[PDB]
């Protein structure tokens, strides 16, 4: 997370932190708990290529990482068949939990938006992540779990802004229609925010509009955060989930 | 370059370095002289962002990297409009140099194919440069120019070795029809040597086949090199090129 | 700390962190708590060069590096002024706080050993710290304080044991008098356990035998952790320390 | 070699560069010919430790590194028996080689000075070798030979600057009689250039006054280039060289 501060206790319950195994359980990836036995992430964390599920651990909401871990193992990882690149899209998957989690105040689950849901330019939404602070800066110990807030930009807009300083034609198509486009250079999701949720605050919901996916760099010029879609995928999401 | 050996002086007139400034004029990707004014190369080596012109320079055919440099400045970059990404595709670009070269037997161009030309499987192939000798394995100084002969793939062939140990649905193109492949587990190119020609000999002339763009590392199992098939970019290429 | 474990929270009430200004307090050695206002440590952790008093705080014991800082500013930095580098010896200093300490049984001072105490092998001695757990292995997150119980080599042992393999003369003395080794291939301190203490149980009574100094590596053949022996530099600690 | 220039070809006919095993023959240290079958270098570039006499190799006099390598097997690795540590002293080795070398014009020895020969400040000095060009800083490829003029400092204000802003005692001796220092902020050895030569004109002589031994960093204020003292170890030298 890129600017913004450290999240209070009481905020973002839905917020998981992926792990993978090594020297310890290392963050490698965000996600998003959506139902109380699924995470949502982005396909890119755990592909294109299959690793093993025995690598991979859950962790929910932690205000400062690996501090208290209690890490939950996955019984299935659900990739998004289209996907092979962030830039291409499909960037989102699945992972089931081996067991269901027992909701609470402080770790409850986060409303996926309706189908026609549109983010207005300039909506109050919020990324949340323990992904680097700047461009080649990690976030440092003791790891607390940081938020954002972050200005929607048109997708329009945005793709225009993805053609400034770039040799790409202006009719190709950058920032397709199953992407959305959040932050700016001040403002900024960042590697290892990746998987982890952009919550959008609407008639007093707070409802998950993206899965941090892409970018050029963190909080560059004319190169805001790119974001899965999450309404484009609701189908996709509802034949696994719930 | 995985795995065949140091070229011969006599071999790859064509062949072309670029250089990046800094500390040093340092190698950065391959290329090919296919006019006395043009080197053809990977739009993913000058972009998709634009870059100053003086910040480059463009060395003809050298045994040995660095040693006997005679660099030459770029008037015009001229990268595909419909790239953004190597996986996408479009990955091909042009540099027109500031002069004409004077053609001789050590350095002078390399013939393009004719648009009918396929290449299959059987056919005598080469990828030549000065890239990695194995994943994150630097070539060691005093750099020579390495050469491998690599055996061609069918693209069906090699989009299906790119769906083993992969999440990506079997009706998901991978390899499109815009790249060809080569390489195995013992011969490829590697990071390094990126634009850099794929040459071919038919009917006893060498034609350049392919630009070397991706894949998954370098002769990994089922990760043949991905190459730009220069037969799809002929008319784009004589739009500049005389 | 290599081998061993996790410290009880209950054990080693006297261990302090060393913390550098920057992106963050990041702990750079250890230290010992040997009077309320006096910290005990290495001089190759703070010298031979001096360093602005602003760029250092002390961490009293905390069972989980940063987790839950409370850093406190130091009024002096006393080096031994024989000092220059830890192979020729004197590597001990004295961290006057800035304020005495608020002592509890969870955090409080070390004994000083009698200047007669040899500390023979067969001693019961335990090195503490959060430095590295091999060679080139940083300690993981969420960084425990570590333990090892360690053997006591004889010094004209240890000074033997490091001409083996050697091309030093076996007349010229590497382990100095004025220094303490302890360890093997499975137990010993390493980077980042500088300036901690060696403690052995005598008599019922916890003294400080050393100052984790130097060595070749960690846990290598024939190269045991040497150590600052205490009972050297009593005097020069008692023309500071009441 | 810090500040300075690229060497004539003509120039420095005695020196060698060490070469050490690996996925190529990398330099790890220079040194000076100072008889057909002996090499002069640091004891610290080839020791404490005894090493494999087949993993070492030496190149004679190159212009540019790796570029034209006729590697020489050693025979004899032999180091100062009072050698442990650059900062105690005794920085000095010999090694034998296989076979004695055809002196040529372009490649012969150096000359060492007399027992009686100091090295006062005024006298042109120059310490060549293809190290470091500052402080991190790699020389850049095609790794050119560099050489410095160095001024010397007498070794009592030599010891004296090693004390400025260090808490090491006035009456302890950092720059001991068996060293030389020559440098300054612009000018001077560093990383890669260890056991290389330094050589005055004396009476229209090059005699090699120092060996590249160690220092606070490279070209650093109050830091000037250490030295193994030449004249010191003509004895121990002369034991095994004609
Ligand atoms: N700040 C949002 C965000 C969140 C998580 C991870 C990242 C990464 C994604 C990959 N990174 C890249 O630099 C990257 C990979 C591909 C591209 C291009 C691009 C681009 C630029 C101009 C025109 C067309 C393009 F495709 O950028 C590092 C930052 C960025
Ligand atoms: N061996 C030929 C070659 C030549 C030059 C440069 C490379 C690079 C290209 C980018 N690299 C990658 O590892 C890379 C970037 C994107 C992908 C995927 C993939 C993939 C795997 C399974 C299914 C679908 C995919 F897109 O791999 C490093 C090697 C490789
Ligand atoms: N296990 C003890 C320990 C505790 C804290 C920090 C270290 C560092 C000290 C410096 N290191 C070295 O490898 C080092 C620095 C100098 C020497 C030599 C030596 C030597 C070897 C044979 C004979 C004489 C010697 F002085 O080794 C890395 C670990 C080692
Ligand atoms: N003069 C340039 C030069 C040439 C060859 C090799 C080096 C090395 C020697 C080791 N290095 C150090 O930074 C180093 C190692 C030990 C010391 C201290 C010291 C010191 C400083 C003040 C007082 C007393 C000291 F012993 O410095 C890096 C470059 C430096």
């Amino acid at each position: 997370i890129v600017g913004g501060q450290e999240a209070p206790r009481s905020k973002w319950p839905w917020q998981v932190s992926l792990r993978v195994h090594g020297p310890y359980w290392m963050h490698f990836c965000g996600g998003s708990l959506i139902h109380p036995q699924w995470v949502l992430t982005a396909a890119h964390c755990v592909g294109p290529d299959v690793k093993d599920l025995a690598a991979l651990r859950v962790q929910l909401r932690e205000q400062h990482l690996y501090y208290q871990d209690q890490l939950l193992p996955v019984s299935r990882i659900i990739v998004h068949p289209q996907f092979y690149t962030a830039q291409i899209g499909a960037d989102i998957a699945l992972l089931e939990l081996e067991e269901p989690v027992k909701v609470s105040s402080h770790v409850h689950t986060v409303t996926l938006p309706p189908a026609s849901e549109t983010f207005p330019p300039g909506m109050p939404c919020w990324v949340t992540g323990w992904g680097d602070v700047d461009n080649d800066e990690r976030l440092p110990p003791p790891f607390p779990l940081k938020q954002v807030k972050v200005p929607i930009m048109e997708n329009h807009i945005c793709d225009a802004k993805y053609h400034l300083g770039a040799y790409t034609g202006d009719d190709v198509r950058i920032v397709r229609d199953d992407m959305l486009c959040a932050g700016n250079t001040r403002r900024d999701s960042c590697q290892g925010d990746s998987g982890g949720p952009l919550v959008c605050k609407v008639n007093g919901t707070w409802l998950q509009a993206g899965v941090v996916s892409w970018g050029e760099g963190c909080a560059q010029p004319n190169r805001p955060g790119i974001y899965t879609r999450v309404t484009y995928y609701l189908d996709w999401i509802h034949h696994y989930v719930p």
